[PDB]
């Protein structure tokens, strides 16, 4: 009849599940991930997906801008959920006092390209034989959102 | 008289100077194991270049961010330019495919410089830095081997 | 009267000598096929006196901060310490370059490489145990290793 | 539980296989690849692939050994299957030596090759750089 998709701050109960989709795509993720602030998509009452950020550096003038990570279920494809938390980041980002969201892209993967520039995001860098992959090089795109 | 060699114990007091024009003992323990030429002309410390990956990552092991110091007092003597030059002949044989750095878009003579040593913008990086209330740009600028 | 030795990156006038060494250890077929290669020279008086040459050995990233080793010394440059001073120049190389470890693969029946390896501070990292196939017969072969 | 050569009908479901442990790109990298497929009842439960180490004649008589199995075929003894299914093959092709490399962490595959008569021959330190740390390796041998 209905279904909920519910987008929060991660909870203590949340990391057996965490734990076991970032291996998907024990304890030392535990205390490696409480120095990063993630957000959880719980769709009906089961972890479907999560966003994360931090300041690209260290620096104190990178203090306004959040890198983004996001991680989608295998069992929660195609149901709006990378979009759901592009869309609450970008909400928290704003009341956060954060001007500026990026991420890194390989050339190669267009359906995250398409995915970013849908979501308003503009590239701002074209790293040209940027990674060592088995002996080749592989280009890197920066992408960018202006809150 | 201009002569480039990996920095020395007999190099660290005057590299510690330069350094402040853009401690002593905690300076010496953060810059130890970095890879780090020195240009000495006469027996003077004229400059340096400082390399190494931009990242941990296994796949960025084949680039180098660099980081260029010049001396006040050796302006105009070309030592950059000779300091690069070495460095991209170092990186033909250390393997390295790609000099790379980042540079403030209103640093208009170390873009100038590193477009006249053959080095290509690859980025434009808006409202990147806050600085006092304000945003400021960054350009990224890479070389190829 | 006096002697020399020195050690430096291949130049294109070194090819012709290089050629003629690797057949004993034609312009553009050994030229370009080894044009890529990071090539060492030994130079004695004016003349090739060896070479090493170095590359990661595979092409996998996470190999990228080691480097397989090969020497080679001439025949008319035997007995002078050419190998042991390319192997101190690649050690002082390797340590600018970033790499961590050098490593290279020996035959078990090769007594003086063992000895030369070993007492260059390199340990042994594997036994390969009927490795190669030889007329026949099955060849030991070990693998040396060197952490710079 | 069959154990046959790769057919032109398992590229589909191999090449899914591959994902968890593009098609026209993965068919093309395969093609040439002496593959064993094991099929549980018309499904591809597993598979292993071998090579000669090196392209040295002196290594003909050596094969390199990869071994997939699937998520769902788990505790099938499948892994074993394959094994003892190259080692007879081995036998046949005139292969003397099988043998594969094991990062030191992957305590599971040691203890599995281990099980299945392995032994050690070489301990390769800092081998592997891995974002910033270096890691360990193993070479285990099996002599048909
Ligand atoms: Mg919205
Ligand atoms: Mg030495």
């Amino acid at each position: 009849m209905s279904t909920s998709l519910t987008i929060r701050l991660v909870a203590e109960a949340d990391w057996p599940a965490l734990h076991a989709l970032d291996q998907i795509i024990l304890a030392a993720y535990q205390e490696k991930m409480k120095d990063e602030t993630i957000f959880v998509a719980i769709s009906g009452q089961q972890l479907a997906g999560f966003i994360e950020v931090h300041p690209p550096t260290s620096l104190a003038a990178h203090q306004k801008q959040w890198l983004l990570s996001i991680g989608v279920s295998p069992d929660f494809q195609d149901q709006g959920i990378g979009g759901s938390l592009l869309s609450y980041i970008k909400d928290m980002a704003e009341i956060s006092g954060i001007h500026k969201l990026s991420l890194r892209v390989m050339a190669t993967n267009q359906e995250a390209i398409r995915f970013y520039e849908k979501h308003g995001f503009v590239q701002e860098a074209h790293f040209k034989e940027e990674f060592y992959i088995n002996g080749h090089y592989c280009d890197d795109y920066q992408y960018a959102y202006f809150i």
